[PDB]
């Protein structure tokens, strides 16, 4: 089978549990992923990295393709959710998706509202994959493979300033992440 | 956010954690559910209730709709999976589900080698619900709302002889179980 996702412990990733997703690039590079939300909008949520990379963020759940997997894979479809620790602030979900493109920048950006469940092309925009990058970490990609008929972006994930804040976008070249397990 | 489901001891239902399901009703009303198997049929395995109030049967674990809450709640679909003492002799899975109309019983029978999670039209026999049988006991139900497009049935699951065993299948009025801590 696929070669497993690995944490900072070595240990494979296990859909259902909770971990930090954080910068493999600390210092200027910032910390972890979190549950954020537009200073103009509050809801729905979206997906922001700390700039201070001992704030870890937001832990999410992954949500295996494969049921009977237990293991997150590398170039495998999954769902991602946050699980935040604070009670909700919004009735949308917490699990990532692909907006719809945003002409106000030119991005394509992680939001939440997303769905868990249902691979096909009803659910498309809430695949996501996981490959290795260069030789430092992990890196996010959204290339759906759940709906062989549709046309789909294939994308590394990466970093763009908006707002005042680092949000999460289809881009080039994608940023580089470990995943730190959290209780 | 809605309300709990609890075990014989006040303590809210624990998702992920082990569980006997003990009929409310003792004597004639049996003991807890287990796997079973048919004479026709060894694989998949059925969903059967021990007919001795003493028996326990095997324990089940609970899988909730939604992965951050920890607590298994009424009206709120989640997947239920024996978790067997002994081996497995099946490799199709332990988890409920809804099987394919009987003809020669007329019984939509509860049956195993369900799917955890994948919530969807792919998933919607393996949903099951909790709800409330009085104030000590708590019934089954199939009613499931992960695929709100989807046409499904929507019943209480009671207990039926089939192969001279009991089973579960959906009825119009459902079967009063608790919940004992498998641990304890």
């Amino acid at each position: 089978k696929n070669e497993p996702v690995l944490d900072i412990d070595g240990e494979e990733l296990r859909a259902g549990e909770q971990y930090y997703v954080v910068s493999a690039i600390w210092g200027p590079g910032g910390g972890g992923l979190a549950l954020g939300r537009l200073t103009d909008q509050k809801c729905p949520e979206i997906v922001v990295q700390r700039r201070s990379d001992s704030d870890y963020g937001t832990p999410v759940i992954f949500h295996n393709l494969d049921t009977k997997d237990d293991i997150v894979r590398l170039s495998t479809d999954f769902n991602v959710e946050f699980v935040p620790i604070r009670d909700r602030l919004c009735l949308t979900s917490t699990v990532w998706k692909i907006d719809d493109y945003d002409t106000s920048t030119g991005q394509w950006w992680v939001t939440t509202n997303g769905v868990i469940g249902n691979p096909g092309p009803q659910t498309l925009q809430s695949w996501f994959k996981i490959e290795k990058s260069g030789n430092l970490g992990y890196k996010f990609n959204f290339c759906p493979s759940v709906c062989e008929s549709c046309v789909t972006l294939c994308s590394d994930i990466g970093r763009y300033g908006d707002d005042g804040q680092i949000r999460l976008a289809l881009a080039e070249r994608g940023w580089p992440f470990v995943f730190k397990k959290a209780s």
